[PDB]
């Protein structure tokens, strides 16, 4: 079938600034949240809307040097959003691999900022505890990073 794993972070910037920054805006932001294994991050298509294809680019400790991925749906209603790999590396091990952001509002003027991973194998791949815990960070790094980056720039 189809395998994944979630993560559930608190924040105060508001729910779509929080999704802008975390990929719409991560040019810079994703780049400096996994300064590591990242090197560099650019989009491909008319950008921030849905079907906004991105590029993302990796450094030492990488299985390989880039993968593509797309804005693939967003409803603000509950802030869910999807974003999917498309091609790259990262599809050499999966048929494909795909991820879900969802926030809501608190009384407390902020949010809880959920975020999920689906890994989808060529019928053979187990998923490796690797990108669980590096997905962790990873995500972690960015929602700390954006929320940082609002801080210095919400005007943006």
């Amino acid at each position: 079938g189809a395998i994944t794993y979630d993560m559930e972070i608190p924040s105060s910037i508001s729910a779509e600034k929080m999704f802008k920054a975390f990929v719409l805006d991560g040019d810079t932001i994703i780049p400096k949240a996994l300064p590591h294994a990242i090197t560099g991050v650019q989009t491909l298509e008319g950008d921030g809307g849905v079907g906004t294809i991105k590029l993302t680019t990796f450094g030492e400790g990488s299985v390989h040097k880039s993968v593509k991925h797309r804005i693939d749906g967003l409803d603000k209603e509950n802030f869910t959003y999807s974003y999917s790999i498309i091609e790259g590396g990262a599809l050499d091990v999966f048929e494909s691999i795909s991820y879900h952001i969802k926030i809501v509002a608190t009384p407390d003027g902020g949010c809880i900022c959920k975020n999920r991973s689906i890994y989808t194998p060529k019928c053979d791949a187990q998923v490796s505890e690797e990108e669980i815990k590096a997905g962790k960070e990873r995500a972690s790094g960015i929602f700390k990073k954006v929320e940082a980056y609002l801080l210095a720039n919400p005007d943006c």
